[PDB]
Formats: structure tokens, C-alpha cells, sequence
């Protein structure tokens, strides 16, 4: 009823060598903790507590120990998370939290391709904006077309979202012809056809990493970790009119393939943000925009002083071709 | 750049008598802890150390030790945070977690009431549907009839959210007169006006006590903690159409007094809903709603069997009329 | 719209090493023929031109070429086909035919636990009675109970057929508890409840194995090759009253465990069943039913010599007897 | 006790004239091949070893060479096989392959007439319901209404099954009195008894070619070769559920001469199932119900993309009522 | 439209206990009257009836009756206006008329630190010379260095007068870096940064103090009641003359601490300079600077017999220099 | 020392014919009160008490009593007070307070041209903006043209001021030619000559009547008593900059004369703009301005919602032009 508490249980497991090749087939997600570390033991062995009878198994290799093992899966950073699904290797890079780490498993232990086959499931589909979303046209599961969909689909899992119908009345509100695919960037209502279907997986792949910067988007606590960044609560009245003028000029700069605004809300963020205030200096948690320098964590910020007269997209469209230009960093 | 990791100083200091009234002046929140509890001890270390030059102040009182000034200010549940702001005591009764802790403080150390003076801001006001929200017009920050209503603000804050304007031209497009206040319930674009304008703080108060279980509402990790339950992931297309219906049954019993519907979207409470899994034996990742016993966590579930085949809205209201009525519990 | 001839395209690639393992992942079934036998070769190529927009590789391994693949794989039988799926290997092992051969792939290449989510779907369900059956049910796709039993599934596919529900309506019809696994035998309307659930897959593999030859069951075209057959045309009046006296004796001996009838309609198997006629010296299509040796193929035959007269399930359990016990051979 | 392999004797003769008389009368059934085409050569030389020692012969007739022989048969399609018994001449328009080769033969070698002359029997001849049955009661053999019947059963060979008994207490079970004979639809469990007994051949001819399209009929794999056809797997549950929907759908509108469904069983034709998915773009082997045009193949199809909420028979009945009024084709 | 008259409505109420925290929590402002005075009563009621519907309380409590409250309150001074706001008391010592009082209350009323936001402020920021003021750089309302610095601002509300800026563009054009304060000073331009920033509000509070006499300041009727005081009405070409001399003394003595002028503007004090008049026996309605006795009310003035030939700066600061050294008193 | 409080004395007598003429030649000024009004009575008393020493004299007129003097001397209001100087009468319409009554009468008792005789007197007279001017250059006192100046200076006595040099030096740095006078409109730097001169006195007062309503004016406690009115605090950096605004809009209109704008300070005038509160329904405390009409005190404003975003001079001017047009009254 109220929030689980870690009973003592030790169900993180240490993986050693034949014991290996067991426990991946065993389950769908292997979890792998590569090695005063004991806030990340401890989430850990509450998530495997909370997680016991899903298909997902709670493993850690000693840097020291199972190096043999380090060394035969490519562990190079130590304290870091490790996800096997399949044939796959996942490193967590979200933040090494409950929540976070429940919903990036949960996330990658289903199967990469959402299957619609409702017509009233397609205005919710159009409706959801906020991510990168691939959806195709198939005959069946077992087409080779289909195939190669989710074979990319697993090659992006849970970063990029896949989807697929087989129905042709799904489709034809999908405006998808038999074995096309549409691609969506976010916050656009418009896809992109991917040309020349139907498609092989490296076809599919290559267009991706093609279209993955695209003009606005939304940070996730699963995906994340020059650099134009911009912070906007949608749940504030000010947020929210900041967001809506970041979306207009998304779409003026659709042309621009220099133009990639990494929108995060701080409620989704409270203390990557709050730690962020330490380091650049202002007051993140009001509408800003600034670019970031990745390696001497530089910043310059576009003036904002008043919240009741935020810069249209127009004002916001010209400090961000002074910044591409050099206006400073 | 990176996440922050606790860097070891102690700053949550034990605060005993005499020393106690000066530290609630010298902070606008205070963070008292009332006493093998290294988690809650190391997340109170790292929120105290992201917000250590925020206006908060961290300490500890220990159950045996100022059990005087424990009783001083009526710390009934062990092992719980209490916030002091200013003459008010909030307990809080979130996950003990670093966002949720974070997230909370950042609310609770502003204004109660935030003020809209654009035009521009009123149509983000207006799309914001997610929680109850209050907004009045005012002559000015110094009109009693302000006053009335920060004081009703701060009595609820931050579960409801209180705005105001003192301009006459964003209050004819809120369709405001002068003294007046309107209430939003969620998902519902049509406010109701509080009666026989202009106000006390007992009317507002009293007025918001009776509205304050609306038909649908969408749990928050801040505010938490005989009950009807719905699971919808906004985020997917399944879970995102099942919520427009849960909106559309919302909108048909505004009438009903006993109808109060508490939407969780697992994406937000991702750790508490897989444990909840545990506990009712029901996949809530998918599309459900049921009604929860308080005491004995005894549960009963609408039958979802097919998600490509979501109940219309008169089919959930039959079921939700045969809850109340007596189906099964 | 007409039946569909071969059309000249060779698409049975022949299959070496380093290009192995780049096709075992790019389809979801590989068909490799291991090595005058222009028969096999024309079957082969006309499969794979009708199937070459499902996902499936038509290779083929030379004896002495690709001698090194075939020592990789495994491959005993020369002019013998195998099918390749993740980590199995299958031999088929049916007549070699077009129709039997799409029939196999179709039903391999299908997920190997079928989903039943409507209550209308037990009806249908329970009334197919031809095969051994498994049902489960279970809180959803993720959990390791699930798993379990999918790589179950997968351990006997296509032989023996799995199902599953996660629907709680679904599950009390089919009288299931959660995690619990329901065994049918074939023609017997009272299933099996695994004992002990939860269930691990070495615990059902283990279950299955033992309860692999019931009291009577039928030749399918995919599953074939001391022994008595019976021989009953289920389409003819005589062959379906046969048929039914069989039933009888099937539900008489769920004690005696070395009773298993092999029941052949020979409008299933109608060159198989002529070709044996010449080798058993009896007319196999009016009712039969005899012992065949393994080794030298010889055969007793009960005496019926007039169909309009079939023997009663009595009648028939006493000549059972007598062969057991040793009548001839 | 294997499959049969062909030995490589060559029994297919070239019939040619003054020796074509003998080998008619030698047989009861003549099996002739009018005129690359290695794969029909070999099928027919396989079946021919098979079935050596029945009462049938495999002669092969050029098309340039015994042209006269030819035209005194009249083969009009070359690459056709036809059939002599008798006076009769049925060409064969199944699946050119040795199963569905053998089977046709041995159905036709037999004599058109079932007698039953069990009680037993009659409860097996009422639950076969597949197919159309006749069945009449007569004095004997000797009787001219016998004969009658018997040269109809002749005329409809092997596609519809005639039945007979001599016996008082069958016929009474049958409810059939003397000379009288009943005439099953398929998946219809009441006759209808030919009107105006006793019945000359030509009386029974003419009314089984009026009663010849019955409302749902199921294809088999020798009888085969605008259309509304429905694809249902009866091994499936998905498919079983709606086969009970169409045998629903086919007891509604038994007073409709202008509807008549085709049921076609994908796994009693794998290949040609197949085939047509690639002609008519959509998933075959899973419920399907549309209407083809004979001439050009185009299609529409119902629309049945959940197959956990499959149509209702009233809903498939007013799909079939759009699709002869005109809905599309 | 025209002025205010008193309507005879009693508002000032008179304030027991029990009764008084409820109305100090109602209120933002608390006026209490300690106290033939029929004067301060009406001038008390019209002030109370202009501003009824502001959060300003007016009550009076008895020297007699309310001793108990007087008492814990602490009032001396019967006859005297005591103003609570919050935790502070604020005895005012300003002209008991309706003008000043509702000035003072108006500037009591509202938050002691005013936030400037735009650049456009900043020149008008530089331009308010006649009072001390402070102003500093904060990241955000929520910063602790900001508590510290509005928590000083309180302790001297009304008489200094505070500001802050949360943007950087802003403090750029003050030369204010993160944290700092600046202290100006009145009538000099330039500011004196306060040493080793950040600050406490002890910090803040002890500089202020040390600088709160300057070397020219201009009286208010809020904050009134050895002392040098010069008498020059600015509205007056002559006044204004000497005003511009009394200025040039007070950038010509920064360095010396014993140097705090007092200007008293006879417009803005008509009435009290009139009065002084009689008690000084000299013209102050012309420009006069003179030392007066705090206890004696003895005076020596500098004589200014032609006011076309006003003394220089020189002339001024030798009359001052021998007044402290000791001309005369 | 402290302020004056009034002793008992009455002082302010009551003046019948006969008695008359004595006293206004006694006196430089009478003070005529023109009969529940305790309140302006002790006013009265204390102002008679203050200025006992002047040449003042204070008396009233029983409106019942005197009436023949009351006649005699026009007294239409009763319940005003009039102030008799020489030949002239002067309705006092300020503030009845005694800080207004008191600047009013020393302001009167004056001679109505104040003498300029130094360079130094110079600089200060053209920095003095805020009220009319008018300056002349005469060759004495004795001068029929200095004279016709005074008795125009009489004429307009407090309410604009009046200056005269006899000095040349002092003329050149004015730029003044013998017998010239130069009018100063406020806030402009620059004066106006009036035509051909030298001038008689009607030629000054029908000049001066013409340019009396200037496009920007600063209301004054004395002269007070459709309508453009503006609200800015000079020692606010809000209010100062919308000053700065108005400045501007007010030096591009000099041409319109259908432009007068009235700017109000609260800070001169704080009970007189908190009583416009309350029947203006605005917050007249921050930069406000409106048109008021004169009769029914209806009101338009402009809309001034955030005080960091102030209208530039064209927003304001294009405002204005709306109002004189036709927006709304
Ligand atoms: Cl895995
Ligand atoms: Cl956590
Ligand atoms: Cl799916
Ligand atoms: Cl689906
Ligand atoms: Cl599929
Ligand atoms: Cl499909
Ligand atoms: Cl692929
Ligand atoms: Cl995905
Ligand atoms: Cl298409
Ligand atoms: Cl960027
Ligand atoms: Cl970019
Ligand atoms: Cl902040
Ligand atoms: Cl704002
Ligand atoms: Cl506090
Ligand atoms: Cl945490
Ligand atoms: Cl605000
Ligand atoms: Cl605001
Ligand atoms: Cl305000
Ligand atoms: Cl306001
Ligand atoms: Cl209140
Ligand atoms: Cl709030
Ligand atoms: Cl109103
Ligand atoms: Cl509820
Ligand atoms: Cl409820
Ligand atoms: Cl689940
Ligand atoms: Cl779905
Ligand atoms: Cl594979
Ligand atoms: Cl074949
Ligand atoms: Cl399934
Ligand atoms: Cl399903
Ligand atoms: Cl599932
Ligand atoms: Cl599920
Ligand atoms: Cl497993
Ligand atoms: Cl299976
Ligand atoms: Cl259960
Ligand atoms: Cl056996
Ligand atoms: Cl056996
Ligand atoms: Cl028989
Ligand atoms: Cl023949
Ligand atoms: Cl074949
Ligand atoms: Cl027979
Ligand atoms: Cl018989
Ligand atoms: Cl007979
Ligand atoms: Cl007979
Ligand atoms: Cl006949
Ligand atoms: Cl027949
Ligand atoms: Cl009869
Ligand atoms: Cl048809
Ligand atoms: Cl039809
Ligand atoms: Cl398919
Ligand atoms: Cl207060
Ligand atoms: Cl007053
Ligand atoms: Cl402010
Ligand atoms: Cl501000
Ligand atoms: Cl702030
Ligand atoms: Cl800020
Ligand atoms: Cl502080
Ligand atoms: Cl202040
Ligand atoms: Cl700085
Ligand atoms: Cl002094
Ligand atoms: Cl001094
Ligand atoms: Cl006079
Ligand atoms: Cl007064
Ligand atoms: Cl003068
Ligand atoms: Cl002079
Ligand atoms: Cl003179
Ligand atoms: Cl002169
Ligand atoms: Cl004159
Ligand atoms: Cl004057
Ligand atoms: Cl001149
Ligand atoms: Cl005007
Ligand atoms: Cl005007
Ligand atoms: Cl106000
Ligand atoms: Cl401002």
C-alpha cells in the first residue's frame, strides 16, 4: 500500500564464468553492476526486490574478480550499470535512482515494436508528440519486412520508439502504404516517408542516426548523457508559454540542420537542474535558453530579466543565429 | 555536468532548544527529520547539499533526545520529514526520494500565489488542466481582499495551486469582475465562480474543502498519501486513449458527489506501481481501473482483457455504478 | 488464384562460413538442406519462392563443401532438412512435400505461446481436443513465471502446443490460478494441473516428457518418426464410429500407462498409408488397428473383418491386452 | 515404414489406338496425362509405383502424337490429367502432388454408394456434416429407384457422397421411408427430403444441380477449380471461434439463394494459401472473410483487425448484405 | 473626485486579548493607538476609512483598560502610533496629519525589497539621489544571500530604502557582481561596495549602521525625530542655489565622519519649519544653516544676510570646521 | 522643538462691518472662513497659532450673521475659506490641512515677482522645471513696464510664478532683451518670447491665459481644483520612468494643443490618490494613465500590466490619439 522499504534480501547475485551462459537465457534482462558505494548497492537491491518476479536478473561483476568476464562483455566504466538483453549491451547512463532505473527496465524489457490495431489507438498515436516515433505498415508478424523493422527497432531500444500495424484500415489512417514507413520528429504533426520501400535494417538504421537531432526535444531520465539548452516547466503558466514559443521555432527551422534545442523540464529533473544552478550561475527553474560548452562547462545565456514579456520566437530565432555565427561561449 | 554525488560534509545539524527559534527566521523552509536508516540519512545529505545556498535548512530531531522540542512542535510518525514555513507544519508524505524531496522543497519555498500580468500567459493558464487550480483579480499585493486570499493560498500550499492577476485586461479574458475568484477543477475547461464575492479566508477555505475531491484527479509524488484507482501511461498510445475516456466519463457526472476518480500514470510512479503489482496481482502497466479497500488492500478490477478493444466511457460508468452500489470488494 | 509453379529463380543460396552468422539474425527461420535429387531440390525452391517475402532463408550446405558448417551444426542425416531458430535446431522429418513443408515453417515461425484474451476464445479452446494442449496463466508478458513457460514452448515447438492467458476472466473459466499450468491430453475433456507452481521450465520440460505418450493420439503431417496403430478414416461413417470406439478405450485406460494408440486417418496421410498397405499386406483404409515391430516391420492385425460389425471398446481392450501380454508378433 | 521413394520403373505407358479398348476395360480406372515439365512426370510416376497394384492404369497421350486419341477424348487443356471410368471422363483440377493425387483416385475407384447397414452407423453418418450427403432408402440392390440413385451418384463423383440402406430400422432412425431420399447441406443438422418419391435419375440430378451452392461449404483439395471466401483455421482457437460465427451466420440465411460462403481450412492448403496472400496483400492465416473477382483478383476484405473481438455473426451479416448490394469489388 | 471627508463610521476598534493574534495574522499591518485628543482620533478614523480596503487594521488600546496588551506590546509613549508588521514593531514619529500617515503606511505595507528587472530602471535607479539606498545581484528570491538581504531590508523598513536584481544584463549596467551589495550614499554617484561578499544579515545590518549618517541628508516626514541643519526650498531659485553649495560640501567631505548635515526643505515641512520660526527667531524660509542644541534648543546661525551673494563651498566648510572645533552654541 | 500642538487660544475672530476695513489694511493677507466642522476649525486654530507673528489675519463670516459682509465680498461656497490681499480674493481649493494651508499662505503673503540680481541665481532658476515661468528684464522698479509685469503677476498669484532681473549680465545669460519676457512652459528647456514687446498688463494676461493649459503639468497642493491623468512616484524607479516617458511625449507634442496631460505624484498627494482608488477601481500607487471624466468621474486607463515592460513614448502617444479620436469613456 505505502512505498517499499528494502527487506535484506541479497538477490544481486555475482556472475561468474559457465555460470554465465546460463542466467542470460534464463531471463529477458540481465542487469550487470560493474564493482563507501553503498547508496548505488542499495538501489540496486531494492529495484531487484521490487522487480523479483519479472523476467529480469540482478548480477554484479567485481572489477578485480571477474575481470575475465569484464573483459569478455567490454565493461570499461567502472560504478556503472550494465543491461544484456539478447544479443545486446545497454549501459544505463540515467540517473542511478529507483524510479528512474524501474521504468528504464520495464522500458526495455518489452518488445521494441508497439503493435496498433485499433483505429481509435491511431488519434491517441498522433496525439503523443513528444518523442521520435517510427511506425510501418506490415502483412504479419512473420513478413521479412517486418523483420527488418524490428531488427532496427531492437538496435534503438527504448530510446526511439517503433510501431507497426497490420491492419489496412489502421493504415490508411496512418496514410501508410503495405510495407512503408513514416517517421516522426517531435512536436511536428507531419511525417517524413522513408524513401524507397520497402526497407532492409541498415536502411532503416541509416535513416535514423540521419534524423536523430532533430529541431526540438524533450529530455528523458532514461536516454540522457555545441549544446543549446532550453528550461521550461510545462506545468507553469510561464513554462508552458515559453515551450509553446520553443515549439514555433521548431518548426520555422525545419530546413536547419545546424538548429538542435534540447528542451528540459525541470519538474522532470528537480535535482540535475538544481545541481545545474551551482554550476551555470542562474536561475534554471524560470524560462531560460543558453548554450553550453561540453568540455569546460561554459555557458551563455540568452536575457530573459521579465517573465511577463518572454522574447517571441522571432527575438529567440535571432540570438540563436548569433550564437551558430559567434556571438560568444 | 554529471549527476551530483554526496560529497560527504554534514550539513543537516541537530537543533535544540534556543537555538531553535532563530533558525526559523534565518530560513523560509526548515527541514526537520524526527530521528540502519543510512538511505533516508544519505538522501537528506544529498538534498541538503544541491540546495545549500537555497533559503532551507536541514536538521535533525532525535525522538529521545529533543523529545522537548519533538513535543514542542508535535512530531507524531517517526522517521518522517516535517516542513516549517513560517507558523505552518507540513509533514511530508512523498517518496523518500532525492527528485520527489527536491521537487517538493522548490514548490513549497515560493510565493503561494503566482501572479499573472500578460495576456499572453493566460492562454498557457487556460491549457494547464492537470490539477485544481483557484484565480482571482485584485486591486493590488496590498488589498485586503489579496490578503484573504494568500492566506487561503498558504493554507493549502503546494497541493493547490493559486493564482492571481491585478490587471483589468487579463482579467476580462479570464472573464473575472473584481474580488472575484474562479476554481478549475481538473480536465475541466469551464471554472466555477465562488459565490457572493468578495471573499474571507474561511470562504475560500471552506469552498475549496468542498471541492476538493473532483471526478477525475492525477496523482502527484508531491501530495500522496471507497477509493477508485485508474492506471493510464500517457505515454502510450494504449494508455493515453484510455485516459481520454476516463476525461470523457469525467465530464458526464459533475453532478455525482460520489464519484472521485484518482488516475496514477505509471510513468510517474514507476517504483510504486510495480510494488502495487505485488500487492494487487494485476498488471497495472496497462490500461486499468479498480476500486482498493484502505484497510485490508483487498481489491477489485474492471476486466481489460483486450487493449485493442478499451471500454467506451458508458461501459466504465456501469461498472463505476455497480461499484457503488455493490458489485464486489 | 491458381495453384503456383516454380519460376526458375534459384533463391536456396549455398550457405559458408563468416557469411553464417550474419543470416542466422537477419531471418527468423533458416532452412538448410544438407546435400538425382531434383525432387528435393524442386520442393525446396518452390517453398521458398512462395515464402520469399516471409522471414525465411532457404540455404544449402554441401556434404563435402561447407563440411566444416555441417560438422559446426551438426548435421547426421544426408538429404535431410534442418531448421535453424535462435539457438534450435530442428530436423523435419515429414513427408517431403510443398504443402507439409509451409505448413511446418508457418507453424515454427510463429511465437511458440499463443495468447487467448477473450472469454469466447476458452469456448473454442476447450472443443479442440486433437493434440496435447498446455495452458497458463500468468500476471503478463515480463514475468519470470511466464518466461519459464515460454522457453518451455519453445523447448517442444511445433509438437505440442502452448497457450496462455493474463486475463483473470479468462483464467477462472478455464479454472486456472495464477502461475498455474493446465496439461490436456488428447480426446479427454479433464485437464492436468501441473503440481507445485510456481513452475520453473526444468520443472515443466520435466512434467511434459513424462506425459508425452497418451492413451490415444494422432499423426500429424510434421510430428512423425511395441507400436500399434489404428487406422480410422474420420470422414467415412465407419471410420468415424471406429474412431469413437477408440475414444472409448482411450478414456477407459488413463491408468494403464503402456497403452498409447497412434491413430492415422489416412485421408491425412494418403500416400503414406498406401505405400504401407503394400508392406502390411491389409486394406489400411476401412478400419484397422494392429502391432507393428519397429525393427523388421512386421505386423498382427485385429480381425475386423466386417465394418458393419466393428468391435465394441471391450472387445478391443482385450485384444490390447492380449498383445501386450504376448498374443504375437 | 518410411516415405516412398520413386524406384525409377517407368509404368506410365503411351496408350495409342486399337490398344486403347483392352486397357479401358483391363482397369477401373484409366488414368491419362495429355502431353520441363519433369516435376508433373515425376509426381505421376510416384503415384503410379504407389498404387501398382490396384486396379488402375497411368498411361501418358501426346498431344502431336496421338492426337487422334486425343480428339477421340477430348482433351482440350494440355498438362491436365484426366480420369476414365467407365463411360465418364473427370479431369483432374486439384493440386498436382502425390497426396491429393492418391486420395482423389482411391475416392474415385470406389463404388459411388455407401450402403450403411448398422444402427451404429447412423450416429457417426449425422455428426459428419462437412460435406453435402444424400441418402435414400431402398428394397435392395436389384431395385430400379436403386439404380436410379446409384447412376446420380455416378454422375457426381467423387464431390458429393451418396449413402444408402436397405434396411427398415436405419431407415426408421433416418426417418426416411421406402424410396425416399434425404439431402444434407453442409453444417445443417435437418434434411430435405427429395419432394415427389419414388425418383428417377434425372429427378435426383436436377435437384442436387439447384442445391449445389449451399450457404457455407468447405473446400477440399480434389473438388476445387462474385466469390466470397472465409479463411479460418480450425485448429486454431482464433480460427475455430470463427468458424462457429460462419456456421452461425450460414443458419440465418438458409432462405437466401445469393449467398453462399466458401470456408477455406489454410491448413488443409498450405501452399495455395500462400500463394494467394501474395495476390491479395493480406495475413490469410488468421480469420478472414472477402470477395474476390473471378476475372481480375481483385479483392475486398472485411475488416477484422482484433482477433480478440472477432465480428459477430450480425455483424458479418450485414458486411456480406453491403458486398452483394455493392459496397466494393 | 474631490478630497476625502470623514463619514462617521467607527472603524478604529479598540483590541483586547485573545481577540489580538487572530487580527495580526488578518492584516498585514497593525495600527494601534496607545490612547481631548480628538484630533489624533479623527485624523485616525479618515485615515482608517480611506484605507479600509487595504490589509491594515486600526485599533486602540487603553493606557487603562489594555494595560495587559500595552504591556506586551511594549508601549511607552501614550499617544503614540505603534505599527506591527509581523514580528516588528514600528513606532511612528512622523506629523500626525492624514497625508504622512497614509504615506507611511502605504510604505510600510509593501515588500522591502524592490526587484528591478529591466535595464530601462537602472538609469532611473542612478538618478534618485536624495536617499541612502542599497541594492544587490541574486541568483533568485529563493537564494539564502537574498533571505539575508530582504531580512535586513525589514529591519529598517521604511527609512532605507532596498533593491535587488536577479539578472545579469541588469547587474552588468550596476557593476554588480554575484552577491554584492552596493550602498549609495545620498547625493554621490558613486557606491560603495560592501567588503567580502556574500553576507549575512548581520553583515549588512552592522555596515548600514556605521553609514547611516552621512554627510548630506534631506529629511522626511516618515522618518523623523551636535545637529547641523540647513534650511533650503528647492522649488526656489535661491534654495535651490544653496542646495547645490550644501551638495558640493557634502562631495568635499566623504573622509571626514564628524560631518552630517541635516536639509530640511521648508515645502516639504511648511507647517514645522513655521513653527521653528518662533523658536529659532530667524527667517527658514531662506536659505539658513545653523547648529541647534538638542536638549537647550539654543541655536547659532551662519549668517546669510544676502541671498544674492550666497557663501561659497569654502565659506561654508570654514563656518562648519570652526562650529565643531567650537565657535559658538 | 517637536511638532506644534494647538494651545486654546481662539484667535481666528469674528469680523462684522465697520470693523472691516481696519483690519484689511492691518494685514498683508485675511483669512476669511465662511462659517460638526470641528475639523476645520482647529486646522484653522492651529495655523492662526503657528503664523500669529505674520502679517495674517484670520476671521470668520457667519454665513446667517454676516451675511451682509458675506455679500459684500461674494461668498459663494460655504464652508470655503477666502484670503484677501489688497484689492484681490482667493478661494483656498487645497488640501484643508494645515501643512497645505500654511505653504499656501507664505507662498501668498510674498511679493509676486521674486528679483533675480545674480549669475549664480541663474543657473538654478533654469534647472527649476516642474511649474510655469515667467521672466522679464526691466530697467527698475520704478518702470511703467516692470510695474504692468507686476500687476500681471498679481493677477495669477500663487499658482505661476513670476521673476524679473534688473540687471544686465543677468539678462544676457537669460537671453533678454530690455523690457522682454520670456514665458517657460514645464519641462521644456526652452522659453517663449512674447511678441512685441514692451508689454501692457492685459497683453501678459491674455498671453499667459492662452498658454495655460502646457502639454505636460505637475499638479501642486495649492492650485488644484476630457481630462488626461497621469500617476507616477518620482522617487520610485518605475514611477521615474514613466516620467521620463511622459517628459518625452510632451516635448513631441508642442505643436497639439488639444494635449494636456496632468501628472499627479501619490507622494505629493497620498490621501487624495488612495481615495481615487476606490472610485477609479485601479492601483494608482504604480504607473497609471487614464482619462477621467469630469461630471460622472467614469474612467478609461491604459493598460500598463507589467511595470518592467513601461510603454515607449509612441505606445503612450498612439494611446492618446486613440482617446481624443474616440477609444472609450
Ligand atoms: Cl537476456
Ligand atoms: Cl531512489
Ligand atoms: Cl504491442
Ligand atoms: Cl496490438
Ligand atoms: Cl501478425
Ligand atoms: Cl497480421
Ligand atoms: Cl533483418
Ligand atoms: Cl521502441
Ligand atoms: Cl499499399
Ligand atoms: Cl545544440
Ligand atoms: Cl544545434
Ligand atoms: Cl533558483
Ligand atoms: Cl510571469
Ligand atoms: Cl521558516
Ligand atoms: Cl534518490
Ligand atoms: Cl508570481
Ligand atoms: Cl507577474
Ligand atoms: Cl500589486
Ligand atoms: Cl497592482
Ligand atoms: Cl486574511
Ligand atoms: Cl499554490
Ligand atoms: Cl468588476
Ligand atoms: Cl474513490
Ligand atoms: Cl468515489
Ligand atoms: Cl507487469
Ligand atoms: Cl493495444
Ligand atoms: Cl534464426
Ligand atoms: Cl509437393
Ligand atoms: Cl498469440
Ligand atoms: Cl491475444
Ligand atoms: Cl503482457
Ligand atoms: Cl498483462
Ligand atoms: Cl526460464
Ligand atoms: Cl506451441
Ligand atoms: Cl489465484
Ligand atoms: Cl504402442
Ligand atoms: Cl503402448
Ligand atoms: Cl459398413
Ligand atoms: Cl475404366
Ligand atoms: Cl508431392
Ligand atoms: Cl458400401
Ligand atoms: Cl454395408
Ligand atoms: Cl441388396
Ligand atoms: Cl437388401
Ligand atoms: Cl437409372
Ligand atoms: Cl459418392
Ligand atoms: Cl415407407
Ligand atoms: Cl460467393
Ligand atoms: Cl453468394
Ligand atoms: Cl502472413
Ligand atoms: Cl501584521
Ligand atoms: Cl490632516
Ligand atoms: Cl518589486
Ligand atoms: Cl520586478
Ligand atoms: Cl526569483
Ligand atoms: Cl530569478
Ligand atoms: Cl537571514
Ligand atoms: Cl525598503
Ligand atoms: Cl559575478
Ligand atoms: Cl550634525
Ligand atoms: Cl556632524
Ligand atoms: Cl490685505
Ligand atoms: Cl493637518
Ligand atoms: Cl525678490
Ligand atoms: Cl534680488
Ligand atoms: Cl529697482
Ligand atoms: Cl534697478
Ligand atoms: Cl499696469
Ligand atoms: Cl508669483
Ligand atoms: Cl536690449
Ligand atoms: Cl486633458
Ligand atoms: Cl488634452
Ligand atoms: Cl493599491
Ligand atoms: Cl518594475
Amino acid at each position: 500500500l505505502n512505498f517499499p522499504t528494502y527487506d535484506g534480501k541479497d538477490r544481486v547475485v555475482s556472475l561468474s564464468e559457465k555460470n554465465f551462459k546460463q542466467v542470460l537465457k534464463k531471463y529477458d534482462l540481465l542487469c550487470l553492476y560493474y564493482h563507501q558505494f553503498q547508496l548505488k548497492e542499495i538501489v540496486l537491491e531494492l529495484v531487484a526486490q521490487v522487480l523479483e518476479h519479472k523476467a529480469i536478473g540482478f548480477v554484479m561483476v567485481d572489477a578485480k574478480k571477474e575481470a575475465k568476464l569484464a573483459k569478455k562483455l567490454g565493461f570499461d566504466e567502472e560504478g556503472s550499470l550494465y543491461i544484456l538483453k539478447g544479443d545486446r549491451t545497454i549501459e544505463f547512463d540515467g540517473e542511478f535512482a529507483a524510479d528512474v532505473l524501474v521504468e528504464f527496465l520495464l522500458d526495455l524489457i518489452e518488445d521494441p515494436v508497439e503493435i496498433i490495431s485499433s483505429k481509435l489507438e491511431v488519434q491517441a498515436f498522433e496525439r503523443i508528440e513528444d518523442y521520435i516515433k517510427l511506425i510501418g505498415f506490415f502483412k504479419s508478424e512473420d513478413s521479412e519486412y517486418y523483420k527488418a523493422f524490428e531488427e532496427a527497432a531492437e538496435h534503438f531500444q527504448p530510446y526511439i520508439k517503433f510501431f507497426a500495424t497490420f491492419d489496412k484500415g489502421v493504415a490508411k489512417k496512418l496514410s501508410l502504404k503495405m510495407n512503408e514507413v513514416d517517421f516522426y520528429e517531435p512536436f511536428m504533426d507531419e511525417p517524413i516517408a522513408i524513401p524507397n520501400k520497402p526497407y532492409t535494417e541498415e536502411e532503416l538504421v541509416e535513416f535514423v542516426k540521419e534524423h536523430q537531432r532533430p529541431t526540438l526535444r524533450r529530455l528523458r531520465p532514461e536516454e540522457m548523457f555545441i549544446h543549446i539548452v532550453a528550461f521550461a516547466e510545462k506545468s507553469d503558466p510561464d513554462g508552458y508559454e515559453f515551450l509553446e514559443i520553443l515549439k514555433q521555432v521548431a518548426r520555422d527551422n525545419t530546413d536547419n540542420p545546424d538548429l538542435s534545442i534540447l528542451w528540459i523540464d525541470p519538474d522532470d529533473f528537480p535535482l540535475l537542474v538544481a545541481y545545474w544552478e551551482k554550476t551555470f550561475k542562474i536561475d534554471l527553474f524560470r524560462p531560460q535558453i543558453g548554450v553550453v560548452n561540453v568540455t569546460d562547462a561554459d555557458s551563455v545565456w540568452m536575457e530573459i530579466p521579465d517573465d511577463d514579456d518572454l522574447p517571441t520566437a522571432e527575438e529567440l530565432e535571432d540570438w540563436i543565429e548569433d550564437v551558430l555565427s559567434g556571438k560568444i561561449n
